[PDB]
């Protein structure tokens, strides 16, 4: 399998972009950088908004877990190559604990409100705006050669009152290579396409565009998370539920994948299911024809098949947000 877009970009690109291995840190001055409050962790990493002692300027201070230097060195590179595209954040500076060696990113201040609590308020038109603004982050980078890999609403920070989106936390982030085996185990598992569950691993960008449908469908159903499987297992079987069996046999049959005689019990048989049976009086609205359209040409089995991030982006779904841009 290859990308059907932006195969070639770390092709043609010097080696100096891609080989972040070979990556030699700079570290600014810790000293210039104070905490002042955690906002945020995970299994990488602890979050804290600080603030820029030399210009007294807030920033947030991403202070790194122990971890294998080459996935250091890899978020690393990605951020400054990715640096200064749309609503990528931006990393400013990196330090370290000279006695631990401890590393820290340092980034743009991002203002964020809780997902949990915002995504509720967004109405129609802020859905689309905002997946929109995903989109721009997820074409730029994939166009610059790198799968983000953790798409999910954590990872998209928003400020609301300003409008602003970031897509965040490059941690779990590669570069693409036409025809290179990637570790299946990134993503958040409500997020985690069908190549990672069946373990095919030659996988690219389209990887993010199923996360991307998993949060768009948990929006406009209004159903946090979509697919809500309790392991990897449970979670084709909640795919399968929804999309139908009958897809997924074509799909292994297509890229030749054999699936355990265990996980094959666990799917079952299923019919495809309509979208439309799970628009409810909550949802029913945010439910249009155009986000049921758009929706089911993410979440395809088929990586191959799914939309590109630049093709998202056209589809009539969000024509008022392209108008809106454009009288700008
Ligand atoms: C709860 C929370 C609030 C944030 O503002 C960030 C994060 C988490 C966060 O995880 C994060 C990761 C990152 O790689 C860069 C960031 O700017 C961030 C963040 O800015
Ligand atoms: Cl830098």
């Amino acid at each position: 399998s290859k990308a059907r877009v932006y195969a070639d970009v770390n092709v043609l690109r010097p080696k100096e972009y891609w080989d972040y291995e070979a990556l030699t840190v700079q570290w600014g001055e810790q000293d210039d950088y104070e905490v002042v409050r955690k906002v945020g962790r995970g299994k990488y990493s602890e979050v804290f908004e600080g603030i820029n002692v030399n210009n007294n300027e807030k920033c947030i201070i991403k202070i790194l877990k122990p971890v294998k230097k080459k996935k250091i060195k890899r978020e690393i590179k990605i951020l400054q190559n990715l640096c200064g595209g749309p609503n990528i954040v931006k990393l400013l500076d990196i330090v370290r604990d000279q006695h631990s060696k401890t590393p820290s990113l340092i980034f743009e201040y991002v203002n964020n409100t809780d997902f949990k609590v915002l995504y509720p308020t967004l109405t129609d038109y802020d859905i689309r705006y905002y997946i929109y603004e995903l989109l721009k982050a997820l074409d730029y980078c994939h166009s610059q050669g790198i799968m983000h890999r953790d798409v999910k609403p954590h990872n998209v920070m928003i400020d609301h009152e300003l409008r602003k989106l970031r897509l965040i936390d490059w941690g779990l982030a590669e570069f693409y290579h036409p025809g290179k085996e990637y570790n299946v185990r990134v993503a958040s598992r409500y997020f985690k396409g069908p190549e990672l569950l069946v373990d095919l691993q030659d996988y690219d960008y389209s990887l993010d565009m199923w996360s991307l449908g998993c949060m768009f469908a948990g929006m406009i159903f209004r159903k946090e998370p979509f697919f809500y499987g309790h392991d990897n297992h449970d979670q084709l079987v909640k795919i399968a539920k929804v999309l139908g069996t009958d897809g997924l046999n074509v799909y292994l049959n297509k890229y030749r994948i054999e699936l355990d005689p265990q996980l094959e019990a666990l799917v079952g048989r299923h019919s495809r299911k309509p979208w439309l049976k799970f628009m409810n009086a909550d949802n029913q609205h945010l439910v249009s024809p155009e986000a049921i359209d758009f929706l089911d040409k993410l979440l395809r089995y088929d990586h191959q098949e799914r939309l590109t991030a630049l093709e998202a982006m056209t589809h009539p779904y969000f024509q008022q947000v392209r108008a809106a841009e454009n009288s700008r």
